[PDB]
């Protein structure tokens, strides 16, 4: 059951002509916006925004009360408070805590309601529950209906935002084993879940996963479906094992079944399978209502069993033998913490998201020093080398296209069906190299077309600290192939690669390339299509996650108002707001 | 709408026979559980308790999570989870942080339920979502239908307080007038309405209340028909004032119109009224959602105009002009802190509350000094007069009998319209007196009945503390009328009165009745009917609101499990714990 | 390299003759100390306890910077300072904050002892470093070089404690498997361990035991003898499961294999083995470094693989098919927070440790409904069945015997292989019920006789308010065998049965038997032999985790100095103290 936007249109309480006056503008302000988010915008799952107004305009305690009766029983997540004139302060605002709200006032002279958000707000900082800010660049006549650029973005990028928070809800992390090689991202925090995202976290131990392969708890039918997808589709690549260690044409189908069965048994567990109750196994079915997981993988898995590579490839991906569809956001080497970048990123974009390790910086004195060769244009400043162990969302080789022609990546019902097999075409298959994963595997090998906007992000665990943000806006570069073979060589050929350039401020962090990568706080990062920064700020405002490194412009910074009264610097303000109203579920 | 209690029947996951096995009677556990409550409990306004079951049993996080969705457009705002077989923990429990909640284990050995709720509970604590826990003192065969008497008596208990909790969030307080002659009370703390008990706070200037009076704002009918109603059955008191300042009878049918259309025109802001809509007046119409209010009163009101002792008496009371209905919660001098006493006694007994100042503690001693004889029986140790300012819930006469026939106040639906007359047949109406009231009034007076059980209780704000819970189990008194006339002459005899016996501990304050009046946080109290203080030790630690002083018995003290890990003893922990979780909503 | 005891002799800095008297004395005293200790007490897993002395005697902060250096070298992990006479406090005391540390003041009148022992106290709790004080009641002559009974129980119980905290520093928690059946002890909290114990959590999927078993990687030759030992040693009770569920022998034999396969795979993980290394296997030959582990078991392994009931019976057991050994502690279920009462226990004790569902409770009405009679004696006012799912340490039968032939458990050195032969001899090897697991498996069943003295202990961790311990030291009961048999059958008559009985103090949790249970923080518990709740406090204050809970008598209760500064109520001096101190490590 999908969250919905709650509208409160608010008014002048006063009569003798003062009330039925504003009416009829009011209520169309209501319904403006819920117009314009419900076309401009849908929830990451797909469907359509359904907003809800109230049944009356909001003036005092009992029409406010009423409204917050039609908005539990509707499941509303989020609320904007809309109006055109003065109404009165802290009667009329919105008090529940746990839900993300925004007040925009008409910026108008003869319909003042910019002078009610500016009191509407004070009551919320002062009441402890913060709220956002629409206000209007430019006064606007008292019989004008247009919703300007401005006024526009942020209650898009509000609503964006808000309508993230409120999909985690409820909802579950599920782990597929533990701890990968020490990695502190998997080791889950349960009480980052509960608390800040109010999701609950699944275990589930890896053996679980081989019961479901040997016990046949499985679609059959599916396993062969997804073989005829496989043959048909899948280029391989070169092998670059040792000779010895290579594995013949039956061992070889072995692994892909395995593979191509673990990405089905894990799909069952996230959202459960009817056809398993059909089958018989009714316990297996209802699944672990899960819209994230982690695959623990090595050490333990891979030493016996094929690595995930396949099944963590095409559960990112945006289609797969049965067609297109919403992408899954599964983490590999279990990195519950990069798994939560994706989810947002997911939630906010509704398109794929590249988990990627962060391997190499590329030093333009150095890629000189081996290739005889300058780094040039977008990398003039010096590269770095995005390249997970095997596994990626086939999405990011962008041969999906907008437009203008341009390469990109696009939500899942933007997505033709000559686009998914056109991103198969530039995807080779190698297998895993068997000191490594001695169970054998598939990488998914594909390079990402150049010049794409990017936003990589990551969260950090800061013991004493909570959790913070990291973004770094950017783009892909294409390298020259005499290069770029080379650097290629030189990392992990087998596994798909992303070349990433920053931007730059000339400032701390991102004064230089090198310290961008030097200041990161993990190994592994998410890539997420465009340049949504701006975007992934807000939610970690709405979160009360403060943001310890980020290249955004500091116009584009939208928070509560509440965050402004806590300090003129950007940053300070963030960890003194943060730190004061804390988690938003407990 | 009224809240409902949702029910979760929580079961083994597994198959092969043994969830099946088990289903009927995990179903059927849940429902003896709703038929329970909604048999021998009611809602404080009379209507009958909902109760919402699961659809399916529950053994995981996605039956949990469809249990949420059915719960969360009902408005459910309390859970019983039950179950009478161990079942997977964590996954399985009611994870909200706003809702009591309880869990009940059937003490079985075939079915080992009490074994679930030890790993649940330990689960909640540890996950900061405290709750309830009840387990039958004798363990139960398999195929018994029955329920204990001491699990009815927790289930019960923890939904009466539990409702409580559920029906104050998001009404409101009615503050008509501001501070009364600098009583700490009238200072009326939005903050802790609004993290404590998820209200909020409507602020009225007297005027308004003058304007209504003015321009007639108020169903004319009504008024008519009220001041019909008290001339056929309103006694009337002595006049004590001096000659000078007596009045003649228009002068007092101008007061006593006044006194009434106080009543009326407070219960219209706090409620509301749709004959104001059908006379044109459609913003004074709608009030206030208020569920409680307090009046000023002096001085700026009882200066010039006729005090509110009238119109508090008749508010508070369980009937008017328009016969029997649920009383009101309206508080002298505007005491929110005594009105919050009020509230709270109300929602857990669906009476009226008695509101009284703590005037005089009269010694043994003092009592053989100035009338010759001694204080005997239930009054050996020393009485405590209890007598508001003009003011009092006519219910208070206790002229109403119970089944056996003795001296009470029920629940409004149990009072009949004979009853409800023999509570205005025992009070007589005297005039104010116009040195302290020169606008003048009206004030009940009357004598409760000796040997009714009562609780007093008040609520105090602690700067750096918070808020607290004071409780005084006792006895009312009849004393000989030569020794009570005596006492009524010295203090105020125009006012109603009780004579008050705390009952003794030996321990603490309640060493002696000295102590008990010398700890008492203030100068009113609240009086309940009955021997209520474990349903209010339990409310208390709902909301998080330390007790400072109660004398009820130490195996009566219900509150959720994690205080047990406070600390053994039950002052301590309580400290502690509610220093742990803080108020509820923010 | 185990941890050393310190002694430390502080002295009069003052020479002309005075301090040249007592050195003699002084360290004598000291050499007393460390042949007292090494003399009574042993290592939990044998060894003898080294005692390092100061090399002169400490008087100023020259000395007691040498001696520091000095034990910083041999790995001491306690200090006790005694001296015979006035010594110059702030200068001669023990300064790092993580040691626990102790002061011998002598009782003697020309030799001052006492005033040193209460300046220096002083001085500790003033530079927020507690430490223990030993103090004589009755005061002895200086010549006098006996130890007196009362400090030979402070000396004996400080060290006691102090070597548990010793040796767990730098150790390793091994989870095998992640969390069971929604257990909140199952969800491994590392910064727990981390902070308070020092210790670090490895975590380990299910299927890496798996790869060891089907790959060999195993002493094979070991394998053969348990297997003859097994076939030798083991009785075998009735199977009651189903027919259709039946195993027949060819299918037994491979259950039985494995698991006693786990057995040797889980120990060789938790301390390497290095018959693999020979083997090849160099990298699993290591092991994990653990000197506690938790096994998951149920869901994901039981519903395909044997369980663990036979492996983590005979792990937790005092012998094997190699002859009597240092028992290890191995939870079921993973319950990392049983496991830490276990580790506590055997620290202390030098026994095995038997791990219990605490699954019913037996009201005296309840026990004469069902079998017509009425309990008696110790098991008068109630009784608490205590029985594990499936596996218990062997030991836990106590046929081991004491000097006077009474049942006990002892600490592995004083276990005759006569005895182990005995214990094994009580044993029946039950088939685990398939539905539950469906793996099979084998329980190991066995009553544990009356009369024996028992401490039953529990550690939880409450959010806000961190790990909090839980004692009840009572009894085991032997009921009549009509009694057992009614009540056994009913329950789960395949599994180790224990009939509890705690110690009543007429208080709080102890107020009678139905309180003991419902008070207990979790569904497990653990067993330790004998009445050594006295231990478990004072350990409990030298890692700041407050007792909730205890039905010790507060004559025995030994705690830091600084304690005593922080109230007289022996349980809110602790939370007040831990909340001050907190943990040790971070
Ligand atoms: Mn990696
Ligand atoms: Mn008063
Ligand atoms: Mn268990």
């Amino acid at each position: 059951s999908l969250p919905k936007i709650g509208i409160r249109p608010v008014i002048d309480g006063r009569r003798m002509g003062v009330r039925e006056s504003l009416e009829a503008q009011t209520m169309n302000m209501a319904k403006a916006t819920a117009a314009l988010i419900s076309e401009k915008l849908r929830h990451a799952c797909g469907a359509q925004i359904e907003c809800v107004i109230a049944d009356t305009c909001i003036a005092g305690m009992a029409e406010s009360a009423a409204c917050e009766e039609k908005f539990s029983r509707q499941n509303v997540g989020v609320t904007i408070t809309v109006t055109p004139c003065w109404c009165y302060g802290s009667e009329t605002i919105d008090m529940d805590p746990l839900r993300p709200k925004a007040i925009w006032g008409f910026n108008g002279t003869e319909r003042p309601g910019a002078v009610y958000l500016a009191a509407a707000l004070a009551a919320h900082s002062q009441k402890g529950i913060p709220a956002f800010s629409i206000y209007g660049h430019d006064v606007q006549d008292a019989d004008d209906t247009t919703i300007p650029a401005d006024v526009e973005e942020k209650l898009l990028r509000f609503a964006r935002a808000g309508l993230a928070v409120a999909s985690m809800k409820g909802k579950s992390y599920l782990s597929v084993g533990g701890v990968s090689m020490g990695i502190a991202g998997s080791i889950v925090d349960h009480n980052f879940f509960e608390s800040w995202l109010g999701m609950k976290v699944q275990a589930v131990d890896m053996t679980e996963l081989r019961r479901r392969i040997d016990q046949k708890i499985y679609d059959e039918v599916e396993l062969e479906m997804a073989l005829a997808w496989a043959d048909k589709n899948f280029r391989y690549g070169e092998d670059q094992n040792a000779q010895h260690y290579k594995r013949d044409e039956e061992q070889s189908r072995a692994v892909l079944k395995e593979s191509l069965l673990m990405a089905m048994c894990i799909r069952d567990m996230m959202q459960g399978n009817e056809k398993l109750a059909e089958k018989g196994l009714v316990e297996e079915s209802l699944g672990y209502n899960a819209i994230a997981a982690g695959f623990q993988g090595q050490r333990h898995w891979t030493d016996q069993y094929p690595n995930g590579d396949t099944a963590e490839a095409l559960l990112n991906s945006s289609f797969d033998w049965n067609g297109v569809r919403e992408p899954f956001v599964v983490a590999t080497e279990n990195d519950s913490l990069n798994g939560v970048a994706m989810l947002m990123g997911h939630q906010l974009t509704g398109t794929a998201q590249v988990f990627a390790d962060v391997r190499t910086y590329w030093s333009p004195d150095a890629v000189e020093r081996v290739t005889g060769q300058p780094l040039t244009g977008l990398a003039e400043h010096g590269i770095i080398h995005l390249i997970n162990s095997g596994s990626a969302a086939l999405d990011g080789s962008c041969q999906q296209r907008d437009e203008e022609g341009k390469p990109t990546m696009k939500p899942h019902w933007e997505i033709s069906q000559k686009e998914a097999d056109a991103c198969l075409a530039a995807t080779e298959w190698c297998p895993a190299i068997h000191e490594y994963f001695r169970g054998g595997g598939y990488s998914s090998r594909f390079l990402t077309e150049g010049g794409v906007p990017f936003t990589m992000t990551r969260v950090n665990l800061i013991k004493g600290l909570g959790p913070v943000l990291q973004i770094a806006e950017g783009w892909s570069v294409e390298l020259p192939k005499a290069m770029h073979d080379q650097l290629d060589a030189r990392t992990n050929s087998t596994w798909p690669t992303t070349w990433f350039a920053p931007r730059l401020t000339g400032k701390g962090p991102f004064a230089d390339v090198y310290s961008v990568m030097a200041n990161w706080g993990a190994n592994h990062g998410v890539l997420t299509i465009g340049h949504v920064g701006a975007d992934f700020i807000t939610l970690a405002a709405m979160l009360r996650i403060p943001v310890c490194m980020h290249n955004v412009e500091e116009g584009k910074i939208y928070r509560p108002s509440s965050w402004a009264a806590h300090g003129m610097d950007t940053e300070g303000q963030d960890y003194r707001a943060c730190q004061n109203y804390g988690p938003l579920y407990k």
